């Protein structure tokens, strides 16, 4: 069982530069688009290319929250980046995984780019998702992706 949600940003930066930039700022997404919510991200197993698992720590509240991420695939020839949450208390109730898909995307002007952001939410075994995890899911995701957007769009120094 699967649900999905998405958003798309823009930049004066061309795709191949924004590519290589987002790759180096991927673990940096966590504090810069969800600052209060996560507490740390940590490299668990693998060398930082796709395949690599991260151990993730998230907010206090009688018991601090636990997850694991993994980088999943990266391509230049169609300019994509991918990760998923593999494990955690935030999945455990109904979800196998929440994958993410990112595109550095051709703009109608060839000198700039679009930066597309995607998330998808997949159930544990043959189960059904919570409508409460849909409603939380997309809307926490407007929280994430409008801070990806206003991070990108409100970046003042992009002429460099």
């Amino acid at each position: 069982g699967v649900f999905s949600y998405e958003d798309e940003a823009t930049s004066v930066i061309p795709p191949a530069r924004l590519f290589k930039s987002f790759v180096l700022d991927a673990d940096n997404l966590i504090p810069k688009v969800a600052p209060q919510h996560f507490t740390s991200a940590e490299n668990l197993e693998g060398n930082g290319g796709p395949g690599t698992i991260k151990k993730i720590t998230f907010a206090e509240g009688n018991e601090f929250k636990y997850m694991k991420h993994k980088v999943e695939e990266i391509d230049h020839a169609n300019f994509k980046y991918c990760y998923s949450i593999i494990e955690g208390g935030p999945l455990g109730h109904t979800l196998e995984k929440i994958p993410y898909e990112i595109k550095m995307a051709a703009a109608p002007h060839g000198g700039g780019s679009i930066l597309k952001i995607t998330s998808k939410y997949h159930t544990k075994g043959n189960a059904s998702i919570n409508e409460e995890e849909i409603k939380a899911g997309k809307e926490k995701a407007a929280g994430l992706f409008k801070a990806v957007e206003a991070y990108l769009l409100a970046h003042p120094d992009a002429y460099c």
